[PDB]
């Protein structure tokens, strides 16, 4: 655990990162579907609940307020959300899916699901939790 | 594609978002580290560097392959890295279609200073994973993909 390892370890960390979202993207494209993983994250949260506030969106979005909100706008213009001045306030938006928004959650689920599991096909099941707990505790 | 042992693939997402989101906070808690510290510098200028002090002179391609990535990113960066005083290319000797780094006066110099605040940043960041855990979080990462 000197410096040289540790460094090793930050740069899997990140690499190992980046392939993984661009892998996954590639997939989508290959399958039609022009989207990113960012794309296809904030879709997860609407599917579980549409309308979320754009706040809480942002909240919830593992990124920041600025970079967030470009996604979103992109969605937008995708015809995948749309937004609407909230029913009870000005200035504060709830985010709602279109039904292309919708369409899309089986066979986007789809085709991610045909990427994890090759994707993890060498891992055990249990070291996931190893994993993801030894992730938690980085920073 | 199947086989008789399924993962679920809640669990794969999570692990996938996990993996992603401490990416991201921890290439945001390092981009401070060196200017922040007295050092006109940025990650990945650093990164290459590595590289660089491990093998002065390299070709822009063997570059390209150990870093991995893009090589116009590569290329702007190294531009930029050459704009700051920090590399050079000359042209390979082997013959040109090919072009060889080199570090600047600079770029030599820094190795240290640079180094000693990317590992007490490192150490920081490291503190709560224990000897054990640190290879096996590289063995795990190795194998996904």
């Amino acid at each position: 655990k000197d410096f040289e390892k540790l460094y090793e370890a930050t740069t899997k960390l990140v690499s190992t990162s980046l392939k993984v979202k661009d892998d996954l993207k590639k997939m989508f494209k290959q399958n039609g579907y022009d989207i990113t993983t960012d794309h296809y994250a904030l879709l997860r949260f609407l599917w579980e609940q549409d309308g979320i506030s754009q706040i809480d969106l942002c909240e919830k979005s593992c990124k920041d307020k600025s970079n967030t909100t470009r996604i979103l706008d992109v969605m937008k213009n995708k015809g995948l959300i749309v937004r609407k001045v909230d029913v009870k306030d000005r200035r504060k938006f709830q985010i709602f899916l279109t039904d292309l928004g919708r369409e899309l959650e089986e066979p986007l689920n789809e085709i991610a699901s045909i990427y994890a599991t090759e994707t993890f096909k060498s891992i055990s099941d249990e070291e996931l939790p190893l994993f993801t707990d030894i992730l938690d505790r980085i920073g």
